[PDB]
């Protein structure tokens, strides 16, 4: 088995969801073990602020402050005199990860428990949001606190941007901002044919956890939506990307 070869390889445990939604042919992989989701949350966060937010409500401007930064702030670090708009937020929180942007979304759909709350309302019942970033992206061995599963993932990524949890605009607000990711270069993104268009969100965190998900389009045809989950033995372990550009390969072979 490929995937066993895999983790064999990068002494990791790979955590694969993929289903071609025109088919219904799936392949996975462990598609329902816990893994820390890490930053890949942000992504539906997004979903959960599209639910609530109108086009115009985006544009409202959110003041912070030097205290409200947190560990890695590439664009919010950049605006603290004169705030960011909702929009600009979502933007850095799903294009550069921005932890800051990540968290006052978060404070705006009211925290992780109204997360979960309306993540389970679409029918997610694994994902378990708890924490800010960057808490969030460390998770112990056994706990269940910031985990999802790659079918959960997958599947409530899938909800939001290709199902009618969105309206047709503002999935494809998601979509737009998910495909001009700038993080996810050597992941997912490394392992599709030429001329497939990515939309990914990515993910780091302890126990050397690397993430990435996705909606994939091939040329012609329905999308392939895509969790790609991992992680270590040890707590401070190193990921190595091409783990996930190589377990798309294999699922994108396999479809
Ligand atoms: C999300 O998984 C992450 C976000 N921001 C950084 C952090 O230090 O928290 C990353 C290392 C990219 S992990
Ligand atoms: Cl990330």
């Amino acid at each position: 088995d490929d995937f066993a070869k895999l983790e064999e390889q990068f002494d990791a445990k790979l955590g694969i969801f993929a289903l071609d939604t025109g088919t219904n042919r799936t392949v996975t992989y462990r598609p329902d073990e816990r893994f820390a989701f890490a930053s890949t949350i942000k992504a539906l966060t997004v979903g959960v602020l599209l639910q609530q937010k109108s086009i115009e409500d985006l544009n409202q401007r959110i003041t912070y402050t030097r205290d409200d930064l947190v560990n890695y702030n590439p664009i919010t670090e950049k605006h603290v005199d004169t705030g960011m708009t909702l929009k600009e937020l979502a933007d850095a929180s799903l294009r550069y990860s921005d932890n800051t942007a990540q968290n006052l979304i978060l404070k705006q759909i009211g925290g992780p428990e109204s997360l979960k709350k309306e993540l389970r309302k679409i029918g997610d019942e694994v994902t378990n949001p708890e924490r800010f970033e960057p808490e969030l992206n460390e998770v112990n061995p056994g706990e269940t606190q910031d985990t999802s599963t790659a079918r959960a993932l997958a599947t409530s990524l899938q909800a939001f941007a290709l199902e009618d949890k969105l309206p047709s605009e503002k999935r494809e607000l998601l979509i737009d901002w998910m495909k001009r990711n700038t993080t996810g270069d050597a992941l997912i993104r490394a392992g599709v044919p030429e001329g497939w268009e990515v939309a990914d969100k990515t993910g780091a965190g302890s126990y050397g956890t690397r993430n990435d998900i996705a909606i994939i389009w091939p040329p012609k045809g329905d999308p392939v939506v895509l969790a790609v989950l991992s992680s270590r033995d040890k707590k401070d372990a190193k990921y190595d990307d091409k783990l996930i550009a190589e377990a798309t390969k294999v699922v994108v072979k396999a479809l």
